[PDB]
């Protein structure tokens, strides 16, 4: 539960002092000397003489442009947090620019404190400088390795999505959200804007959005600084926002006056938001009106106007480095000298090369140091679930009637369990979906929660399961939901959301950032305490979208996961729930877990419940396993043939194939797989099973058939250097399908139990069995012809039921 | 190309300097003094015993009526130059103001500087005052002879052609551009207010028109003075002008708080021209609304009130000589007296008669100076064109096929 930090919420009452501005502005130059320095300079940081072009880096890696603007704004947020003890984390859209992110660790002393090596005089400023973006050094971006960081801002467009999710369930925290104009193009940022419906101002923090309208992207204008200042205004207003806006730069007006006029509207914005919140106190149904800033100065403020005849400030040449080279020329490295010099860092420098006490006297202390701040490292605040016994939800009736029991809906198992998670962890677990909560049958949360809703209400008809605060949130955008969740974690929450299968791929992007994030974390950031794993019930599968037809029938979200599996990182877990028991197990795993991202495969069509808890558990923690009951031969070398099965209705498929073979006199071993990285080389993962593990299960000689949930490519990718592996038969989904029946979708895909039991026969003895395959294949186009006919499905498809099954 | 010459586009963020102020009404007092003084007196400037007929001009030439609001104009103009260190050319459109614009240099210091003859005491100031529109002296116009002075205002019409054509390519030139009420009456000066349509404020300077509505021409009422002030607002808002208007001179309010009224008038218009060229230097297609000054004073304004009986401040009867002689009669070189006593010059002149150095410490100084700007002698900037080779544009096909070869356009080769 996120802590009460500061002195939240509180008005100045008195204006901005004199010297505390005179600190911002001091902050300011400084900032901007440490951010053209990390840049530029490989060393003689205060250069002291002789200062010539041995000093500047050779390769030029850093943003200037973003950088400036930045400064200004931290600097002012500082004093700010300073004066008023408000808790805050910034979210930097613009994350190229680092060096203000790293500037800002270095002088608020989270650098020194995090990075000892890295000293507050001559020497430290030194390696501090050669280190940005430089072989064996730090990030361009602010990047997991600097302290006051929740968001790179690499990958643009999350700004907003991440900071309403650190501000639910965080009622002290304020959120100041730089948006570059730029990332304001991207359809996540675009959508993010209306997240202020979905927000409560007594039980969630604030949000104030920032856009950094700087005129420029990287080659082009921003549309947003282009539009009139009137569609700019209403637009703002339109999404439920009080716009403000500061113009600085683009004349001669001193910095003072800039630093005068900028705090004064900082303070008469925060007035509003004080407002807000004290009358959140009595009334949080009516939505206010939350201010958002235009902050227009121009791109690299500060920079030299003009380089070789070239309009460098206020424009899209500054994005990168205005100056090229400070070392093909000398009047290019006096452009570098004049340029450090304008911040007159003699005044802003002790002898000692540490920061003058002057530069540093507004800055706040301890935990509400941008750097320090524990929301910045949620980790910190992290704590455990208090879990409800899986014992509780456990399917009791396989242990009565045997396995293959029943019709259930294995999803609405994890809705009953996660409904009391919710209950048990109140302001601490949230479930997101896209408008998919009841139609994945998570909807059991509703019991004990609401859909957290901060639009109109207008009758009880229609208006079910809505209230202004609740642990459930839902809008139709796969991004604002990974995105909410993502930063919920990262600000020491947990929680899951479900997406349709197809869809999940909307945010495959997302999925590769937050993994690089937590890859990056888990090799070199042992000081970012692990967050809670980003949970994600992947259902409405592919085998059972024959009701919405080809568009919602790929899988391959399987495939990507596979590209963040390395190095031993284990931040990827891809569990297929066999049945409603293998979902318990899995989703406890999954809720204990952390640094991951965890994607669960779950059908939930009616379908038959496999294995007891204790079954389920055991295959989980190995990953695979033999199932003995299952199986016709005893041990491996009696076995003809290996049936393999990943997912729900490919274990299905494999089951029947299992009861016609049986009837054949076929021996043959039944294997289920419901961990893919067990089947990864031991070489590659030590998590995995060992090439003995391995061998014992799938046979080492005999041909094995793999029924695999998604394309057939990931297994035989996986198995490469695998004991037995050219013996794998894998089939998988392969681009067939339509609205359809169940059936026709596993048989026009070759992996319904028809095609399946024929498969086995054709690798054991073709010509042997040669007639009762051929009788296979005439049934398999009778039972489509069935359904074509009466429009559901051939009697012996449906009516099947395990021969373990007892009445 | 053009020199950048001292500060340009510069706030004062600060109120106008009483001291300043002080400096202007001075500067204003000694200019009307030194203009009447060059009008009426062939000898005896400053006036001493014995001061009679004897010292004033037979044949009075030079023109009084528009002089002493030039007067008030440059005098404020000159405050500005020094505080803001601004490239600034004048625009003298009511030419005939000459004694205004001499005045000016003498004060300046460019006149003893270019004339040496003609020095800063009793002796320079005599022969200053004689040669004014003298036989074997100076015009009686802002001429070519003047220090300062690129527009002689002698034909009407091209003080905004010539304003807007010096502030081409010119970025850092500041031009007040003072037109008449008369002058704004004529073809080539109504269409000059056009020229803000074909000047961009990031490559060329700015022009300042400032309309000289001191309400008459010659023998007239003008036609801008007596129409509405709501009219007259539209009309300059039409063609792309933020009008400011500035009325003095038609009660008694003392000459100290006129001048604090105008100088904080002119800053508005200043902050506004600064906020301009901020803009261009970022966006510089969208065509800004230029302030233009409508700067409403009495003809005359300071001379007698009446004389004769007949209206002569605020009055075309002032045009020319508010008083058609000093000598004719007595009671007529009474009002002269009393007319240049009432600018105090007691208090304008020390002993050798050379300008106090409290008249003139708010001046401009060096090349800031009216006379002194290098654009005011377009010549000391001026560089040879690097003209490319003529023989790359020659009609060779003469040599080869003879003389009377081909059916060419001549101006395509010009081209
Ligand atoms: C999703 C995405 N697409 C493209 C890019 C490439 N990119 C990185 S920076 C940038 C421009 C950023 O402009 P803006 O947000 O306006 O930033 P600033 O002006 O503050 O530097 C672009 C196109 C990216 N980082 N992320
Ligand atoms: C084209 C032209 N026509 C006529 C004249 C003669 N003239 C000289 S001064 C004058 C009146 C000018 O009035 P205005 O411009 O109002 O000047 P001010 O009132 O300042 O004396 C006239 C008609 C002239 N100089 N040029
Ligand atoms: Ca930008
Ligand atoms: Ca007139």
């Amino acid at each position: 539960t996120s802590p009460v930090i500061g002195t939240p919420w509180k008005k100045l009452n008195a204006p901005v002092s004199e010297e505390a501005l005179e600190g911002v502005d001091k902050y300011w130059r400084v900032a901007n000397y440490l951010s053209i320095g990390q840049i530029y300079l490989r060393s003689n940081p205060l250069m002291k003489e002789p200062f010539t072009r041995e000093d500047v880096k050779h390769r030029l890696v850093g943003h200037w442009g973003t950088t400036p603007g930045l400064n200004f704004l931290i600097g002012h947020i500082n004093r700010f947090i300073a004066d008023h003890g408000q808790n805050t984390v910034i979210i930097m859209g613009p994350g190229h620019g680092g060096p203000a992110g790293t500037s800002q660790s270095y002088l608020d002393g989270t650098y020194t404190e995090t990075f000892p090596k890295i000293t507050k005089d001559e020497a430290g400023l030194q390696k501090f400088f050669r280190q940005f973006s430089y072989p064996g050094g730090i990030p361009s971006h602010f990047a997991p390795e600097t302290p006051g960081s929740i968001h790179e801002g690499g990958e643009l467009g999350y700004a907003l999505s991440h900071a309403y999710g650190a501000i639910m369930d965080n009622p002290s925290l304020f959120v100041p959200a730089i948006v570059g104009d730029g990332e304001a193009e991207t359809g996540p940022l675009a959508t993010g804007w209306q997240s202020n419906k979905l927000v409560n101002p007594r039980t969630d923090g604030i949000v104030l959005p920032i856009l950094h309208l700087n005129g420029y992207k990287i080659a082009n204008p921003t549309i947003l600084s282009r539009i009139s200042d009137e569609e700019l205004h209403e637009f703002f207003h339109g999404m439920g926002y009080e716009p403000y806006e500061f113009v600085a730069g683009f004349d001669d007006e001193d910095h003072m006056s800039i630093h005068r006029r900028f705090a004064e509207l900082w303070e008469t914005i925060w007035d509003e938001i004080c407002d807000i919140k004290a009358t959140a106190q009595t009334d949080n149904v009516h939505r206010p009106f939350y201010p958002m800033l235009i902050f227009r100065t121009p791109k690299g403020w500060t920079c030299p106007k003009y380089i070789d005849g070239k309009k460098t400030e206020g424009s899209w040449r500054s994005h990168q480095v205005p100056l090229a080279s400070a070392r093909d020329t000398e009047a290019h490295f006096e452009v570098l000298k004049n340029w450090l010099e304008s911040y007159k860092p003699e005044e802003l420098f002790d002898a000692n090369g540490a920061v003058k006490d002057d530069v540093l006297a507004f800055m706040p202390k301890g935990e509400l140091r941008i750097g320090a701040n524990p929301n910045a490292n949620g980790g910190v605040i992290r704590n455990d679930l208090k879990l409800p016994n899986l014992e509780d939800y456990e399917v009791k009736e396989v242990a009565e009637y045997g396995h293959g029991w029943g019709q259930l809906e294995a999803t609405r198992t994890l809705g009953a369990y996660t409904r009391d998670i919710i209950k048990n962890n109140p302001r601490d677990f949230r479930i997101f979906g896209p408008d998919e909560t009841a139609s994945n049958r998570l909807q059991a949360s509703y019991e004990v929660t609401n859909k957290q809703w901060d639009a109109g209400y207008i009758s009880d008809e229609v208006d079910e399961h809505m209230h202004v605060s609740g642990q459930v949130v839902e809008q139709l955008s796969e991004h604002q939901m990974e995105g909410f969740l993502e930063a919920y974690l990262l600000t020491g929450r947990h929680g899951i959301w479900s997406s349709y299968e197809s869809f999940v791929h909307v945010i495959d992007s997302m999925l590769n950032q937050h993994a690089k994030w937590l890859e990056a974390t888990v090799r070199e950031i042992p000081w970012r305490k692990p967050i809670a794993s980003m949970n994600l019930l992947v259902s409405s599968h592919v085998w059972r979208q024959d009701h919405n037809g080809f568009s919602h029938q790929d899988p391959g979200v399987t495939s990507v996961l596979l590209n963040k599996c390395f190095h031993n990182d284990h931040v990827i877990g891809i569990y297929f729930a066999t049945d409603a028991n293998m979902l318990l197990a899995i989703a406890e795993k999954c809720y204990k877990s952390t640094n991951k991202i965890n994607a669960i495969i779950a059908g939930k069509q009616p379908a038959a419940t496999w294995l007891t808890l204790d079954e389920a558990r055991a295959e989980l923690e190995k990953g695979a396993a033999a199932w003995d009951w299952a199986s016709t031969a005893k041990n491996n070398d009696e076995a003809e043939v290996v049936l393999a099965a990943a997912g729900d209705v490919p274990t299905q498929e494999i089951m029947a194939a299992s009861d016609k073979l049986k009837e054949l006199g076929v021996k043959f071993k039944v294997v289920n797989v419901a961990d893919l990285l067990s089947l990864q080389s031991a070489k590659e993962n030590d998590e995995a099973l060992t090439d003995e593990e391995f061998a014992d299960i799938f046979t080492a000689d005999k041909p094995v058939l793999f029924a695999y949930h998604s394309y057939a490519h990931d297994v035989r990718g996986l198995i490469y250097d695998r004991p037995n592996h050219d013996n794998f038969n894998v089939h998988g989904y392969e681009e067939e399908g339509s609205t359809t029946t169940p059936y026709d979708m596993v048989r026009v895909n070759r992996i319904d139990r028809y095609e399946l039991t024929a498969e086995a026969l054709r690798m054991i003895d073709a010509d042997k069995y040669a007639d009762k395959i051929d009788e296979l294949e005439k049934f398999r186009d009778e039972a489509f012809q069935f359904a074509v006919d009466n429009g559901y499905d051939h009697p012996d498809y449906t009516d099947w039921v395990y021969s373990g099954v007892n009445t």
